[PDB]
């Protein structure tokens, strides 16, 4: 039993809700919140910009030190950093950005990072400003993640389409 509330159950391990991931994280304080990161951990907009803003830019400060030490992530890769005031940990995961021409096949590799964590709060990878089809992202999530994932979908209209079209 966990403290996630109001989710629709899609499969044995995947749950979905119309919610602002920032407000969800602040309420639940999960062990792991997933950020929709880029390889430079430049948290300018989308989920990343919103999460970073909620940390008063502490996420960005920590991320800049991470990059200065380690260099950029790989598309499809991840790193674990602090969750600041939002969660114990933040798993920064880089899904392919279609608006940069990146290979959508890397979306499965991106979701594989979730399997290293027993429970996660997460957005749909490569959705939103990353340009991928969210219905496809949900399908890859369900077919790749085996651990317990609670998906927050900001847009109510998109949430209803994801549920109604789910196979
Ligand atoms: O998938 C990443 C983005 C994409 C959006 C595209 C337009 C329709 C709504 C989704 N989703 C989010 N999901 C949960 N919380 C969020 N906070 C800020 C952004 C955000």
């Amino acid at each position: 039993v966990n403290s996630f509330s109001g989710y629709l159950k899609l499969t044995d391990n995947v749950y979905i809700k119309n919610a602002d991931i920032v407000e969800e994280a602040k309420k639940v304080k999960p062990t792991v919140v997933v950020n929709a990161a880029n390889v430079y951990l430049k948290h300018g907009g989308g989920v990343a910009g919103a999460l970073n803003k909620a940390t008063n830019n502490a996420m960005q400060v920590e991320s800049d030190d991470y990059i200065a030490t380690n260099g950029p992530l790989k598309v499809g890769g991840s790193c674990v950093l602090s969750g600041h005031n939002l969660a114990k940990h933040c798993l920064h995961v880089v899904g392919p950005n279609v608006n940069k021409g990146e290979d959508i096949q890397l979306l499965k590799s991106a979701y594989e990072n979730f399997n290293q964590h027993e429970v996660l709060l997460a957005p749909l990878l490569s959705a939103g400003i990353f340009g991928a089809d969210p219905i496809h992202s949900l399908r890859v999530c369900v077919d790749t993640v085996r651990t317990n994932v609670y998906l927050a979908v900001f847009d109510k209209n998109l949430y209803d389409k994801l549920v109604s079209s789910f196979l």
